[PDB]
């Protein structure tokens, strides 16, 4: 096997491939082995964990060698950029299988995590074991964009979730409450608002039984009056209730939360 | 049996005065409107005629109005009816109104206590929910019992301000985690991927538990190493959000808004250190 991109991710899939005993061919450009992008040759499958798929094109003039190559694209971007990722290596003569990988590096050797696959099923299968060494596996389709739809949907929630978790954070340094106090309560039931949403979304109709946005954007409203008083930056929530708002100039007022989906839908 | 009165009638009270009337309580209650009480009294509840007589009642005084500048005005009437009663605001608003409200109380000879129900209107009455409860003491303690057909309860402490501080805390992650998870699955639309497909992924995909935990951990420390994840590649992960949402032509406010804090820890130096990083760029000065 064959790994280019030594950024954490890619330090963390090389010691549990090397742990589960692979013959393992790395190159990187800084010092910290293949004398040249060489590494191609080496025989294995070739994983790439960089940070954008433009640095594949950048760090592989070695064009001619991807004849008859298997890429395990690992690292995250766009799904349009994975489709032109996929047929740019395809128009050399390789196959190429796009990862979505849904763990921090620390979790690369665990069974709790997985990632996504999507692009061509007879190298995903070829190469599935191996894989398996990494995370476990959940193969979506032969769209080598898929996999990176669901990873970028999944990071979308994710980061919103954390940086509103910091937001967070600060009003409770701000006022008082110190952050072993009030991190258990931010820790303990969202599974169950999810499944709600969820089904309002997928009906059509956002009745205003349970909850209404005139009530949600002003609940809203005191939680931003609530940060501008303790003097925390008030730009997460502003953007949030800014959502609310506009549902309201819409005249969603009666309405359910589920229907500003429909402010954000792509027409 | 024991004698409670409510004041505000949206959904909450509502809730709540089904709850208090199931479990025996003698209520009464008050509204400007004479309609969403009738309904009430059928169940057996008592229609004060003014604000005064509702106080003159007997019971703690239970509010659960739009805003504490609402209570000014209902109440307009009857300061002197304050004296020695009790009241559970149960309302939401900030922590200084909190403040004032309770200051006012007291300064017309009435105890205070303030509530944060953790719980939608359906969920009053169950068992899986709860409430913060802060100011007075012994005045909490008295209807605790009372309070616990609600929901479950959480007292603070004696400042009347600190249960809204909490109760803010949580609803300012609450609702950034669920317009989040709106955006997530307008952009699943949007790429043809159905709702019932990837809803059980942004449920159970993360245990973010452990992230909270790790970034609550960092926070607390003071500082906050980028040895295994670092904010110029959360930046990088970011501005992909960003691009995938505009090449599916969803909106984009929202993902650019937690792009932005990013940046901006980019441009204060932050790029080596770790995501948590980013509170110092939210703290109060």
């Amino acid at each position: 096997v064959t790994l280019i991109g030594l950024g954490p991710m890619g330090q963390a899939m090389a010691g549990a491939l090397l742990e589960a005993g692979y013959e393992l061919t790395v190159w990187n450009r800084t010092k910290a082995v293949a004398d040249s992008p060489e590494a191609l040759r080496a025989g294995g499958p070739v994983l790439l964990s960089l940070t954008e798929h433009a640095v594949m094109y950048r760090v592989l003039g070695a064009e001619s060698d991807l004849k008859g190559r298997t890429i395990l694209n690992l690292g995250s971007d766009t799904p349009a950029a994975s489709r032109a990722a996929a047929a740019w290596a395809e128009g050399h003569g390789a196959r190429y299988v796009t990862g979505g990988v849904m763990s921090p590096a620390p979790g690369i050797g665990s069974s709790s995590v997985f990632s996504f696959y999507s692009g061509d099923r007879a190298a995903f299968e070829e190469n599935k074991a191996l894989l398996e060494v990494l995370t476990a596996t959940d193969f979506r389709g032969e769209d080598p964009g898929l996999a990176q739809v669901y990873y970028q949907i999944l990071l979308d929630l994710f980061w919103t979730t954390m940086t509103g978790y910091l937001h967070a954070l600060a009003v409770a340094r701000a006022e008082g409450v110190p952050v072993g106090t009030i991190t258990p309560y931010l820790i303990e039931d969202m599974a169950m608002f999810f499944e709600g949403t969820s089904a309002a979304v997928a009906e059509g109709r956002f009745p205003g039984d349970e909850d209404r946005i005139s009530m949600d954007a002003a609940s809203m409203e005191h939680v931003v009056q609530t940060s501008r008083d303790a003097g925390v930056d008030t730009a997460l929530p502003e953007a949030v209730l800014s959502l609310f708002r506009r549902g309201l100039d819409a005249g969603f007022a009666e309405s359910s939360f589920a229907r500003l989906v429909t402010l954000m839908d792509a027409e």
